[PDB]
C-alpha cells in the first residue's frame, strides 16, 4: 500500500595496457560491469543490461540478458559509455540509465579498477515487482 524498497547496483571497469605488437592499434584491454554487491542476486529484478559502446566498435550496443552483466573489449581511447538497466517491473520505471565514465590508465600508470555504487529506491512497487527486489535483497524503508 505504502512502502519504499532500497536495492543496491554496483557499477565499474578494469582496464590495462595491452600486450600486443607495435602494429596492433588498441593499446588497452577493459572490462565493464554491473552487479550486485555479495550474496545479493540482482537477476531477480534485471531483465537485461544494455551497454552503449562508443559508434566505432562493431555492434555497440551490447545486450546481457543474464549475469554475468559485462562487456570485455579492446581499445584505444576512454569513452563515456550509457547503461542501462531494464527492470522485471510491469509499471514505471521500467529502467534506468547511468552515463559510466570508461577511462584508461595512461602515460604507464597502474591499471584502472573502478566501482561506483548506485542506490535504487522504488516508491511504492507492486507486488509482484516488491518480491523480485525483496528476492534481489532488497530493503523496506519506513
Ligand atoms: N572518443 C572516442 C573513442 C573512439 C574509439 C574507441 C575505440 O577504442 N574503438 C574501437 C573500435 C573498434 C574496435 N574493435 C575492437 C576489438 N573487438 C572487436 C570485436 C569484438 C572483440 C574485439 N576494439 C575496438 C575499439 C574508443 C573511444
Amino acid at each position: 500500500n505504502q512502502c519504499t524498497v532500497q536495492v543496491r547496483l554496483e557499477l565499474g571497469h578494469r582496464a590495462q595496457l595491452r600486450k600486443k605488437p607495435t602494429t596492433e592499434g588498441f593499446t588497452h584491454d577493459w572490462m565493464v560491469f554491473v552487479r550486485g554487491p555479495e550474496q545479493c542476486d540482482i537477476q531477480h529484478f534485471v531483465e537485461k543490461v544494455v551497454f552503449w559502446l562508443h559508434d566505432s566498435f562493431p555492434k555497440p550496443r551490447r545486450v546481457c540478458k543474464e549475469p554475468p552483466y559485462k562487456v570485455e573489449e579492446s581499445g584505444y581511447a576512454g569513452f563515456i559509455m550509457p547503461i542501462e538497466v531494464h527492470f522485471k517491473n510491469k509499471e514505471e520505471p521500467r529502467k534506468v540509465c547511468f552515463t559510466y565514465d570508461l577511462f584508461l590508465n595512461l602515460e604507464g600508470n597502474p591499471p584502472v579498477n573502478h566501482l561506483r555504487c548506485e542506490k535504487l529506491t522504488f516508491n511504492n512497487p507492486t507486488t509482484e515487482f516488491r518480491y523480485k527486489l525483496l528476492r534481489a535483497g532488497g530493503v523496506m524503508v519506513m
